[PDB]
RNA sequence: GCCCGGAUGGUGGAAUCGGUAGACACAAGGGAUCCCUCGGCGUUCGCGCUGUGCGGGUUCAAGUCCCGCUCCGGGUACCA
């Protein structure tokens, strides 16, 4: 028989078990099922998961059980981004080499997120720094320098990169963020940001005793008459003629090399082609030679980096924009930034913003001296770097110094496991022999550099529908099938690295014939922080010592607020609030701890009950011993209810109306439940709905066979409602109530229409809009009958005593308004 | 600087379409793990006044819609 007292640790480990051996979460490219791809951003094996990670997860297993009890077929797929840094750190630390640990720490963080009941398509499961994994982007690459989207360059970081011609898709990239009506607008416009389509005018100018012009690049040519100074970067070639006869500006540009205003004047005077002036050209640390042309015509009184270099050198602030009254602006402290009529500018005083910007450009392009031009502040993505955990760059050198892909029969460029790690040295620079190699029997170097992790993270989501796939980086039929992700859930941090590359990504996929979409995911739902109680005690040094709130104990005034705080050694502790988890504030709850002290389901249920899935949660364990004795509730009703044995057929016609209104509102919440998971996507309020229910639940009666097939009903409703988020105890709880099969199969439960239906309503009555009355009417009571009722509550005649209705608002079985006076 | 979110009890937060504010949970307390009570003030226990940051507006009716303000949280920029 069922057992009496809930104990996760004797049910979570089998559930699982069974999962693995069923294969539940193990789907195919199923043309007869509606596909549904859920998406969580894949672990670094950095060794444990943190509590985001359970979060992130967590909201991914939820919606992707949830849209198989929909029917829907889902892939849910997990892996490893394994290559990159930590592990080099830690090979070094340690007696070992970043291989090993890394396999160590998937290991250990697989069977933590198999605890958890994740139920992921283990079949697919990934592990980026695999050859079979890191081959498929190394041909990518190949390929991507034959389409001419590749480059090499020297650069800053200076050394030698490859570069992936990004910038060939940024208008793309741009346009495409008006399809993704379900990213958040945070998202886009940090990377419209990012992407930065500058729609400006370049500008010549010509300089005295200097045997070359100088071009600018602005976009405010509408303020041009306020230009008083030019600026160029350090790197720039006037600064480096003028640098040639000034010991000043020579000492200026080396220390900008290396690396608040600060400038040298080269000395240089140019003419300003409007009004003849000659202006000062300086060189000037905010000017970055990597954008446009690497100078600027300064603007300051409208540019507040020109305003604080001219302060600081004493060059002329220049007003040549009014103010949005229309009145002359105040420069004495800062720039005037906002656009606006010109004044102070000769023939195009008076002009707006718009017209002055396009009548100043058409005369600089008519003298000859100017031209709009659209610049970008996205580069091209270096893919370079020199370490050794990561994907070998498919590249090598012929003697004859022909930088040439490497051939197909050597793909994959395998990076060796088995290294000792010196510390400072790539074990595959450090011995001249590996680069060594052969290309038609010529001698070869092979490239040394490995790939940017990024690399990894790019196409991970495609390879997953199809990664045992040998023929190719993608079976275009299966990523056709899957693709394009329909939720993928990860933090707002990787909004322009990460969730940037994948889009780029995927339309290189796109362009080479590999998938037919333009967008890898449709929905991106960015989880909040998880956040948790931090305290600090100053030491008898002034140094402050961060105290895990676990090992806080604190006290509380009698409205129960934290009003003073220690820890085991007596020290006094300072409350700063809920913060972010942090090694520097102590404040980390291990989510390995929570798994084994209260059971996975307890833990799952508090992260999507405690707050909004894109909102911060705040972990308290107090929540988390609630949502344990939510839990310990649900076993017990339906621990009572089946002790009693099975249940007659529910007659529907027959009930009470107390009976029927138990009824009605588990439908009603089976109904706001689907809406709040699957439209709202309210997570919070879905669980709320289902406690408020099961509340009622408990106090329901449970001798006659009517009352049992009523709760039999519920609670097989309940149970399914609450499988997405605590599985391990709803799929027992299931087979104890004789549900049919495995509930992980079983259809979601669908609200019955004729449950719903009142028979009263509860009219709200009003007396010039304050609630006198809340009055119970017959469902389909007329207007008069209402009022008729209304009129003999004497909580609300004693307000109609001796005074006249002027008017009534009434809201059909809603609302009576009685307007009096 | 600009991009957001937000501001409702002792706390975390609900309120979807303007119409019973504060669901649900925690903390309380205090009763016999279950039951109840819980914004404030008063209460004859039926309710009355008051109440959603501040100030106005719209409306029979505003947490919700518009117009200011004050305060808070988190991103983010020498890209001219
Ligand atoms: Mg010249
Ligand atoms: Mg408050």
């Amino acid at each position: 028989h069922m057992q009496e007292q809930y104990r996760p640790e004797e049910i979570e480990s089998k559930v699982q078990l069974h999962w693995d051996e069923k294969r539940t979460f193990e789907v195919t490219e199923d043309e007869s099922k509606e596909k549904y791809y859920c998406l969580s951003m894949l672990p670094y094996p950095s060794g444990r998961l943190h509590m985001g990670h359970v979060r992130n997860y967590t909201i991914g297993d939820v919606i992707a059980r949830y849209q198989r009890m929909l029917g829907k077929n889902v892939l849910q797929p997990i892996g490893w981004d394994a290559f990159g840094l930590p592990a080099e750190g830690a090979a070094v630390k340690n007696n070992t080499a970043p291989a090993p640990w890394t396999y160590d720490n998937i290991a250990y963080m697989k069977n933590q997120l198999k605890m958890l009941g994740f139920g992921y398509d283990w079949s697919r499961e990934l592990a980026t720094c695999t050859p079979e994994y890191y081959r498929w982007e190394q041909k990518f690459f190949t390929e991507l320098y034959k389409k001419g989207l590749v480059y090499k360059k020297t650069s800053a970081v200076e050394i030698p990169q490859w570069f992936i011609k990004i910038t060939a898709y940024a208008d793309e990239l741009l346009n495409d963020l008006d399809k993704l009506d379900h990213w958040p607008d945070t998202v886009k416009t940090m990377q419209r940001n990012w992407i930065g389509r500058s729609e400006g005018v370049e500008i010549t100018f010509n300089v005295n005793d200097y045997d070359n012009t100088l071009t600018v690049y602005t976009t405010r040519p509408d303020t041009f008459m306020g230009c008083t100074y030019l600026a160029v970067a350090a790197g720039h070639p006037l600064a480096q003629k003028a640098a040639e006869n000034n010991p000043e500006l020579a000492a200026f540009i080396d220390e900008c090399r290396n690396t608040e205003k600060k400038g040298v004047d080269t000395g240089f005077k140019a003419v300003h082609p409007l009004t003849g002036e000659e202006i000062p050209v300086w060189a000037a640390n905010f000017v970055l030679m990597e954008y446009g042309t690497g100078a600027v015509m300064a603007v300051p009184g409208h540019d507040q980096r020109d305003y604080e270099f001219a302060s600081k050198y004493g060059l002329n602030i220049k007003p040549v924009i009014l103010a949005a009254d229309g009145s002359e602006p105040d420069l004495s402290q800062q720039a005037l930034t906002e656009k606006g009529v010109l004044f102070n500018s000769g023939e195009f005083n008076g002009l707006d913003h718009e017209a002055a910007f396009n009548a100043i450009a058409d005369k600089l392009t008519a003298m000859g001296v100017g031209e709009r031009k659209v610049n970008y502040r996205l580069r091209d993505w270096g893919v370079s770097r020199q370490r050794y955990w990561g994907a070998p760059i498919p590249m090598v050198t012929l003697e004859d110094g022909t930088v040439m892909p490497t051939p197909d029969d050597q793909l994959p460029v395998i990076l060796p496991e088995d290294v000792v790690m010196d510390g400072i040295t790539s074990p595959i620079k450090a011995d001249p022999e590996w680069a060594k190699t052969t290309v038609n029997g010529m001698p070869a170097l092979r490239e040394t550099d490995t790939f940017d992790t990024f690399m990894e993270s790019s196409w991970y989501y495609a390879r997953y529908t199809c990664p045992q796939y040998k023929e190719g980086m993608l079976d275009s039929e299966a990523a056709n099938y899957w693709l394009p992700v329909d939720i993928y859930i990860g933090g707002i941090e990787h909004a322009i690295m990460h969730l940037l590359y994948f889009r780029f990504f995927h339309k290189l996929m796109r362009d080479a014939g590999m998938v037919n979409s333009d967008e890898p995911a449709k929905q991106l739902l960015c989880q909040g922080m998880v956040l948790a109680d931090a305290f600090y005690y100053v030491g008898e040094n002034g140094e402050r010592n961060w105290v895990s709130p676990v090992d806080a104990i604190v006290e509380r005034d009698e409205k129960g607020r934290i009003v003073k705080a220690k820890d085991a050694a007596g020290h006094e502790l300072v409350y700063t609030g809920m913060s972010k988890m942090s090694k520097s504030k102590n404040n980390g709850i291990d989510p390995q701890v929570m798994v084994e002290r209260y059971g996975a389901d307890t833990v799952r249920l508090f992260m999507m009950f405690a707050s909004p899935a894109d909102m911060t949660l705040e972990w308290q364990e107090s929540g988390v011993e609630g949502a344990n004795r939510f839990l310990k509730r649900v076993w017990k009703l339906v621990y009572e209810h089946t002790a009693k044995g099975d249940v007659a057929a529910l007659n529907v016609d027959a009930l009470t109306e107390n009976q029927k209104a138990l009824r009605r509102d588990v439908h009603k919440t089976i109904a706001k439940v689907t809406d709040d998971i699957g439209r709202r996507q309210t997570f919070n309020t879905a669980i709320a709905a289902i406690m408020e229910l099961m509340n009622k639940l408990a106090k329901a009666p449970t001798d006659g066979e009517q009352d049992r097939a009523l709760m039999q009903e519920a609670l097989l409703a309940v149970v399914r409602m609450l499988n997405p988020f605590t599985p391990h105890i709803c799929f027992t709880l299931w087979q104890e109530l004789k549900g049919e099969g495995d509930i992980d199969n079983a259809p979601w439960p669908v609200a019955d229409e004729k449950a719903m239906v009142e028979d009263s309503t509860l009219v709200v009555v009003q007396v010039n809009g304050k609630v006198r009355a809340k009055i119970t009417v017959p469902v389909d009571a007329t207007e008069e009958q209402v009022r008729e009722r209304a009129g003999q509550e004497h909580l609300v005649a004693k307000y109609l005593d001796g005074v006249t209705v002027r008017k009534v608002i009434y809201v059909p079985g809603k609302l009576l308004n009685l307007v009096v006076g």
